[PDB]
């Protein structure tokens, strides 16, 4: 087995510790949240005697039943971590009611006021931390409730996470945020981009501020192009239908990749305090004109020739004579000194020859004196499937060598949930990985342009095979935007 | 067992090519010189109908005994390769004779003219290169000789190699230079030093020139402070009173690690030409003052308390009251404006802890927004015992952290010398060989200090043989600006 080897420093061991998971019947809740709590459990990332309740809509009088039929059902490590479930779940309680009404909220109140005063400790205010697993709509009516009905007492904060999406467009985006206002401030809101909780995401700051090699190589006089990649072999599966309202763009590029450019492009911080990372992520994004119609390239996939995929239009659930893109490659300019001329693209797709999500920084040649005989540095970090981050330069060919120009291409390769860590994150304060409700503006800015072009039909997709690369159009872009496939 | 597929081009199948090794008794031609031969021959880089003369005093009336219990003792790769042992020693002849006589040198000639004639072509003008394994004292003597009765016939060309050393000090080793200069010019002559044959060594221009990563760091605003160590386990082994004569800093650091560090410090050459790249060893080398005596830590190697490797004066050959350093860390300083102020630091030492040599750069910290979170980024390409390079770079712990600070260091790491010489030698590419103004301003760095060593001026510091070396030595390279990882 294993002893739990308590991680949380001592004072955050003080006060009662409650974490409401609304909607902890949906599947996020299960799938996600609470196996991301459990894997925090067996960590000891978690106070000796928190609390965890599940809110829910749906009454079940399992409560002791539902709690190891259904919850167990989705977890993760049982042939390691099998001794701790019990204890886990010792600390896990139900709560049924709705998510939008105030008295709903005072009874949980005081249901989770008698837990706070069942803690060992003189003090009984107890932190109060709201997971959010609820669609969109749900998430005004339920902060609403919550500080009207569930407030901590006097001393211990209260957090709220909540995840995307936040809107679909510019406009969507800040009225969501518009509605949240009222309730609780940017002190208070954790927004989850699960991409944040990546390791590989996580070390971009590190490696590129930690380290005078990265540091001093970092900027538009070295750098000749840099690419952002999300690929899978998969297609819509079936669910044509939810993904052609959010297309490709919206899934995983205004967010998942546009996060990641921030941390690869921002100016460095001046200390690793929290809101100094995300004023330079909102001070990069700042620099960045929204994308026209001349820097994309979108694409629809087709059949897979094998039959395995079938073609996105061949989904009766998706309208027919659909613009929307399950592929897009975009360009970026980002106006400011260290990148100004560097080219930054964007790409992703669905049902491409490979899964591969990774970042490619491409270096200037060094023309002389080697020539033809060198080839551009490149920096490469990949997240998924495997991580991993390598230098590819230019070497001596070994063995016996008739003159200098005989070179070879090599290699200096380096040698958790998500949820987990950002779920940790917060309950310690921390909000370095959460997106603060200015970045979300921003970030829409860039993107929302454009996307009301493809909507309005301004931009029809160029279609493509499952399993193969894309359309032409777009390497040939990728190629004319200043970058050297090799 | 193998075939041999012949690299060598048509040009070098035109005319005749014939290779006397002066000295075939000596340790090297049987240990160094011939092996490798035999290693061109193997990899098809000798061309059909090469001639290979074994020069020497020594007469063998058994001129084919001598291949095999001398010539061969030292061959390698006999498990794969032994299938052309003999066919290779059906191209190696014996000749007797003195280095400095001219008339022996004449017979020569006469004797490499039937070899020439009895060529398969037209041409029988035949090539010519003599690798002068001797001692010192005979360079001068074969040279005159070789220039006055065994130049080849007007259609072909002649290299002559020399060996270590080239003098003991800046005026020994000019009046070397001056007495070879009326027999040959400097495209002519091939001075070796072996580590500039080593893969590593040769692949610092390319690392360094054809990659923006490394050109774009490679200056003061991003380097603390360089080391280049040579390291050995083993002591003089009985020979000490050869050794006494010569000191760790002439054995290895003004030759070997001088040309590391030229080929590490200078500037980028116009084009890959051979003069090109030598003009900038020689261009960085003016940029070094002379070491003087407060640049310096010395060692004598005393018995390792191990049970063996004993001490350094308990060897009979060994003059008494020896100043002889067996250890020696210098710090050099390049004034120009690429290095200024940048530490560099020679260490070289035998019977120390292990076989090591490597160049480490130490880069300047990131002194913000980490701090003590951070550690120097170091670059280190090692030479022996295994050949690597490696980045060491500050990263995120692995797993759910507290904090970003919570960090740990990582690497990036990248995934014989003799045979490579004569072949470059060969193709007449003197790209890896010392030319005569490199071989006197890098004498001169070394030469005030050599002075004061022999004048007594320095003394050595005892340390056990196993050991790192004095401690006044790690506590000297603390004070010159370098953080131990
Ligand atoms: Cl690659
Ligand atoms: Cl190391």
């Amino acid at each position: 087995c294993e002893r739990i080897v308590s991680k949380v420093s001592e004072e955050q061991k003080r006060r009662p510790l409650t974490v409401v998971v609304l909607g902890a019947s949906g599947d996020l809740a299960k799938k996600k949240t609470f196996p991301a709590l459990f894997q925090l459990y067996c960590d000891g990332l978690l106070p000796p005697q928190i609390n965890i309740v599940g809110y829910a809509r749906t009454k079940q009088d399992d409560v002791e039943k539902w709690k190891h039929e259904t919850l167990t059902k989705y977890f993760s490590r049982l042939h390691e971590r099998s001794c701790h479930v019990e204890p886990f779940l010792k600390h896990v309680t139900y709560f049924t009611g709705s998510y939008d009404k105030k008295e709903d909220f005072q009874r949980l109140d005081e249901h989770v006021s008698k837990l706070e005063d069942a803690f060992d400790g003189e003090e009984k205010a107890g932190d109060r931390l709201f997971y959010l697993a609820l669609p969109p709509s749900a998430f005004a009516g339920a902060c609403g409730s919550i500080r009207a009905g569930a407030m901590p007492r006097e001393g211990g904060w209260i957090r709220v996470i909540i995840e995307k999406p936040f809107g679909h467009d510019t406009e969507s985006s800040a009225e969501l945020s518009k509605a949240i206002e009222p309730f609780f401030d940017e002190s208070q809101i954790y927004r989850i981009d699960h991409y944040l909780g990546k390791e590989m995401v996580q070390n971009i700051i590190t490696t590129r501020f930690a380290n005078r090699i990265f540091s001093a190589l970092w900027n538009s006089n070295n750098i000749a192009c840099v690419q952002i990649t999300f690929k899978e072999t998969i297609g819509t599966e079936g669910r044509g239908g939810y993904f052609d309202s959010i297309g490709i763009i919206r899934d995983v590029m205004q967010n998942h990749l546009t996060q990641i450019l921030a941390l690869l492009a921002m100016e460095k911080p001046n200390s690793l305090d929290a809101e100094r990372i995300r004023d330079e992520k909102v001070s990069l994004l700042k620099c960045i004109a929204p994308i026209g119609k001349d820097d994309c390239v979108l694409g629809q996939y087709t059949a897979s020739a094998d039959g395995s995929i079938p073609g996105y239009l061949e989904d009766e659930t998706v309208p027919k004579g659909s613009t929307c893109p399950t592929f897009a490659v975009l360009r970026l300019h980002i106006n400011n000194d260290r990148w100004a001329g560097v080219p930054f693209i964007l790409k992703a797709g669905k049902a491409v020859e490979q899964k591969y999500v990774a970042i490619r920084i491409q270096f200037k040649d060094e023309i002389r004196p080697y020539g033809d005989a060198a080839q551009r540095n490149e920096l490469v970090i990949r997240a998924q499937p495997s991580e991993a981050m390598y230098m590819k330069i230019t070497t001596k060919m070994p063995g016996l060598n008739e003159d200098l120009r005989e070179t070879h291409q090599t290699e200096l390769d380096l040698t958790p949930d998500a949820y987990e860590s950002l779920i940790s994150d917060a309950l310690r304060g921390n909000s370095t990985n959460f997106v603060r409700k200015d970045e979300l503006d921003v970030a829409w800015r860039i993107f929302t342009p454009l996307l009301h072009q493809i909507d309005k039909g301004e931009v029809k997709p160029i279609p493509y095979q499952a399993g193969t690369r894309g359309p032409k159009e777009a390497d040939d872009f990728i190629l004319n935007s200043g970058f050297k496939f090799q």
